[PDB]
């Protein structure tokens, strides 16, 4: 168990958040930083856009940079869309195994398999979803989980200042 | 070793901060969550008075309530005030035997002796402090001393938002 390292990893992440200039900046800090320090494989911010019903995406390691900005999933659809609805995370070793996995080989990513989906939320409202993804079969230890949540509770209410300061 | 605990801790705290309705609420369920959670036997909160040169008790728990708003240490004095200069934590197993210490029998507190001063820092501001103190003449451990830092950065940003937006 590395629940220690979780807790100093949280310490350097939260303090590089709240030092950060704006909001894509800590976005972009946060799927980097949980890369290199969980480890994972691919971590990607998505954040609801509630007049169209899709999230998209608004920060990504791993995946195709170019996707940035552009990568919308309808509300409820997928895993990620059942992440959005349960309001809890989805922690498993094998995604595409899931009953609601949708797979898109034609997207050219790497084939990923254990999976961490997390819902932002601020007091009750779903703003966004965090995804961490490995190669390995894995599903993602306890202390992995928590740290994860934890920082999703800061990634919520940086989104709801940003959104609150006219900033999106 | 407790670090699985106290990233739990942290993942309910940090909730339970971003809900707060107000600065105060938020400082004074810090103080009551810290003492309940880690456990300590008295938390207490100051924040700098720049104009006066002071830290004043914005929050407390084992201290007398009435001393909230009213309490105040100078700069660069006793051990507090050592904290605020090194913009370092400061954890003793028995905070009187400092050389630093200023005892202060009169106000009718219990006899602590186990000691975490953690500085509350904005960007490199100093805006605070956070002392946790204990009857057992025992420092803090690792993951105490992470958990605490982790959470004044959090402390820092809402005082800091707070400030920005003249609700102090
Ligand atoms: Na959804
Ligand atoms: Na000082």
């Amino acid at each position: 168990s590395n629940a220690m390292n979780m807790l100093k990893i949280l310490r350097q992440i939260t303090q590089e958040v709240n030092a950060a200039p704006n909001l894509e900046q800590a976005l972009k800090l946060v799927v980097v930083r949980l890369c290199e320090a969980l480890p994972a494989d691919a971590c990607s911010l998505f954040i609801c856009d509630d007049v169209h019903g899709e999230y998209v995406l608004m920060a990504t390691q791993g995946l195709n940079s170019k996707q940035v900005g552009k990568l919308r999933l309808k509300f409820g659809e997928g895993l990620i869309g059942l992440v959005g609805e349960r309001e809890e995370p989805i922690n498993l070793a094998d995604a595409p195994l899931h009953p609601a996995y949708k797979h898109r080989p034609e997207l050219g990513e790497e084939d990923y398999h254990g999976f961490l989906g997390i819902p932002i939320i601020e007091q009750g409202e779903l703003l966004g979803i965090l995804v961490i993804q490995q190669l390995e079969s894995h599903h993602f230890a306890e202390e992995e989980e928590a740290f994860c949540v934890t920082l999703a509770i800061h990634l919520a209410a940086e989104i709801a200042h940003a959104r609150a300061k006219g900033a999106l």
